[PDB]
């Protein structure tokens, strides 16, 4: 297949036999997408082994892939395996199975259901302050991925299942310990390396009961959800139970969706919160102006409500600019299920159309000083000059992030209660500037550590 | 994965791990489908390794799979590999590559193109009589599949290519050795991409080479089956490799399927002299003085059509009809998951006691116009049904009847000492006799 992009006249790095272009992943997804966007321009193609991957940067062509031709052509993501029973996960399901799951899980995050979660989240916002207060009274450094991960785990377990697992910590909580090692995509591990280079090994491992998710971690979550069924005694757990007592969702598919919601609520929320606090500490002018707005909307440390959060404009600018610099998904991918020609470009069946979100968020031909943290890009004065198909931190189209509004509300509800009582400073041991992990997923090399001062 | 039919509540034999129910194939596909038809009923399921196979016998449900939901759900047969360049064959292609090839090769056997083949076939009918005359003047039993196979090869090579090939012809020798270890692919579905990506096939590379370079030799020009594929090639489109893939299918089907059924017909005529004599009296009536058979005189003979239909009932060479359920459906109030191979036991249905009175008996009167109203077109399916039935059903029926007419005008067939009576079917995979069909040929 290594002559496909040579046939279509599409530029790209020369692929090696069998390997393709995976040798260029030594710097990670991001640095590889950045160099390819500069060298080859608006459209380039490479090979993840024998898999041709077409990278597009045109907003109109991105809109056609993500929005217009979603249900008909670009419906599924890249086939990920071996998954085993997790194939029924909404992020992994395909075609009609995903269509049924998306409609089944869409009412989970309506504006009414989200507003019901604010009082529940307000409880753990108080525990977050007291846990930050013990470490604040001492000059001891604070690992923010630990304290934000515990807060995120409590919000996702109570708002989706109505169960309190982390009672003020319990810092050795088993849900965090298992969700931590739930998945570790590292190019170094020849497993995920050989899966991409030689994909015919997937049906071997599937029949061998081999799964990319570890057994002890799946078992802990598989039996916890079975324990989490306490009826007799409307949430993410009730929407699936009610539809189950009416195809329908089996007790194994109901667990598969819970694992996706638990991981996304823990890992993604805690990672972005750590990225936000790093920029607030390295930019004291932004942190002060954000604290001044929070006090103006919530005087005397007033409790945050669903309406006051949507009122804070500068808070939305800080969250959006951090998501621009750090798109945790990095890439958006769709599988071309049939031959099409979008915007005057033929795309064969089976080619993976990829949108480099990290490279587009730092494209100099869009963002003035793209490497700099400037929240003024997202002010209502300048937000008109932002293409929603260039800035896609949550994706776009029918298969975007279903928990986008929940993640935005959960993070903003955390930043408010934290900045109401504390200020953040570097520690010298804080890695400045922040080096990104040259591995698979978007993470810092050294964990983000900061000093916490009370007010 | 062997708990699918247990989940769906569909009965069937208990599968062994990895193997499934393939150990029950020691008797053949036929006897396994018949034992499961009486033991379980209208619907049962088994496992060819890890592949669940659902067997349906309800005519309304058979019609839904073969005819109604063909283009939507039941479009392709069981995936067969490793093939290679034969993946483009019309019998193996899937979805749109099949639809484009089904439309390209459909005009090959129209009522006009078939009527053009009668004078061409009439030439080889005389050589068939002369070669049978040499073995009839001298008392020597005649291997029917050899003498019929040589006639069937010259017919398909001329009606599809116009080339004349005329006892050790390399085409018959190479086409026949497409005839063990398939027990593994039935158990190892994951080893198919191991031989596909590595470019390994099941057909030996030389039965393909001899035909791949023969088509490139017959393509030297300078409208038949070959000309239809050249004119569209000179306009997605068809390549010199896909063009060869279709020629192998037509050559094999025209040689092996025609001769095997003709051998089965003459065995029934020899074991039933009253049927052979009555058939000879009809041929002499429509065609007096051994008149040359034409296109219209063949369709006029009713008893000849009744003899061929009863033989294809007793010996359906396809044995089974199979479709792959491409997506979850609920036909006739029965949920069928995606990936299940819906199978129609044609051999078991052609001998169902709840339909055919005395099914093991050879009675051509089942297909008389008085009684042909009591047969279900979805129970008697010797050529399949629906949009993906036998594309050469009309050519095969005409070619075999033209051979039966030219022979029964001059010879009568009697059993020999070495004639296997009753005929034992091959307990292996395909439908064939154990011992070759040998019959005494007496001239008239
Ligand atoms: C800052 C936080 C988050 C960010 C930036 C983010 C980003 C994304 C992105 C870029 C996608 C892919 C969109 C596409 O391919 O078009 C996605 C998918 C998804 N996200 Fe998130 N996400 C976040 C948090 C969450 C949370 C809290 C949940 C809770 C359930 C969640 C659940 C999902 C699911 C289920 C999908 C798959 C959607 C589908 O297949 O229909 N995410 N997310
Ligand atoms: C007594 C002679 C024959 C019998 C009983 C027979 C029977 C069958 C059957 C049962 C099928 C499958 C139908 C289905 O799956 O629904 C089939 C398919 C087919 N037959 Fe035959 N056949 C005969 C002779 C021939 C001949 C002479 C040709 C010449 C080209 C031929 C070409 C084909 C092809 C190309 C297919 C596959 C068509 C497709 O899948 O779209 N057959 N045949
Ligand atoms: O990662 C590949 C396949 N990629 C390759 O094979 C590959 C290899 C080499 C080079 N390029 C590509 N698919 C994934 C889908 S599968 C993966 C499996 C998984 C991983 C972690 C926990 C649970 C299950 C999954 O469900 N994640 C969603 C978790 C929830 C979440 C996470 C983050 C944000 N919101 C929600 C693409 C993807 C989809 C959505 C968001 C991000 C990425
Ligand atoms: O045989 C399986 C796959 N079966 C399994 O894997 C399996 C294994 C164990 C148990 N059950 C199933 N498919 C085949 C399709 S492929 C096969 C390949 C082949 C073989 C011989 C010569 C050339 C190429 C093929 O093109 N034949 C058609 C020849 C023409 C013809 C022949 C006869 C009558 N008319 C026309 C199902 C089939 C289709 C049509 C008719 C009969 C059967």
């Amino acid at each position: 297949s290594h002559g496909l992009f040579k046939k279509l006249g599409i530029p790209g790095p020369t692929p090696l036999p069998f390997l393709g272009n995976i040798l260029s992943y030594h710097k990670g997804f991001c640095m590889f997408d950045m160099e390819c966007h500069k060298k080859y321009g608006k459209v380039w193609g490479f090979y993840d082994g024998q898999q041709p991957v077409l990278a597009i940067t045109d907003p109109d062509m991105i809109k056609t892939v993500l929005v217009k031709e979603c249900y008909s052509v670009f419906t599924n993501r890249r086939p990920f395996g071996p998954v085993g029973f997790m194939k029924s996960a909404i992020s992994i399901a395909e075609d009609e199975e995903w269509k049924r799951l998306r409609s089944l899980l869409s009412p989970t995050f309506t504006s009414g259901k989200l507003k019901e979660m604010v009082p529940i989240i307000a409880q753990y916002g108080d525990v977050l302050v007291r846990n930050l207060r013990r470490e604040a009274e001492t000059g001891k450094p604070v690992t923010l991925k630990d304290v934000f991960g515990a807060y995120s785990m409590d919000v996702i377990t109570s708002t989706s299942f109505g169960v309190n697992i982390d009672s003020l910590n319990n810092p050795q909580d088993p849900f965090v310990e298992n969700t931590k090692k739930l998945l570790r995509f590292d190019f170094l591990d020849p497993f995920f390396l050989s899966i991409t280079v030689f994909p015919f090994l997937i049906p071997i491992l599937e029949v061998l009961n081999i799964c990319v998710f570890p057994r002890e971690v799946t078992n802990f979550l598989r039996k916890s959800v079975k324990r989490m069924k306490e009826s007799r005694l409307v949430d993410f757990l009730q929407l699936m139970i009610d539809s189950q007592n009416s195809k329908a969702l089996s007790d194994l598919e109901l667990v598969a969706q819970s694992i996706i919601f638990i991981f996304a609520g823990y890992e993604t929320t805690s990672s972005v919160l750590s990225f936000i606090m790093y920029e607030l500490a390295t930019h004291p002018d932004v942190q002060q102006k954000l604290q001044e707005e929070i006090d103006a909307v919530l005087p005397n440390k007033a409790p945050p409500t669903y309406d006051t959060v949507l009122q804070m404009e500068y808070l939305d600018m800080v969250v959006n600019e951090t998501l621009r610099l750090f798109p945790i998904a990095m890439r958006l991918e769709r599988v071309c299920k049939k031959d099409v020609e979008i915007n005057g470009m033929f795309i064969p069946k089976g080619v993976v159309v990829m949108i480099p979100s990290y490279a587009l968020h730092r494209d100099p031909k869009y963002w003035t000083e793209p490497e700099k943290f400037l929240p003024e890009r997202f002010s209502a004065k300048n937000a008109d000059n932002i293409d929603p198909y260039i800035y896609t931190p949550f994706g776009s189209g029918p298969r975007n992030c279903i928990g986008m509004r929940f993640a935005l509300m959960n993070m903003k509800l955390a930043l408010i209660r934290v900045l109401q009582n504390f200020s953040f400073k570097p520690c010298k041991e804080t890695q400045i500037p922040l080096k990104l992990s040259l591995g698979g997923l978007l993470q810092p090399e050294k964990p983000v550590v900061l000093k916490v001062e009370s007010r």
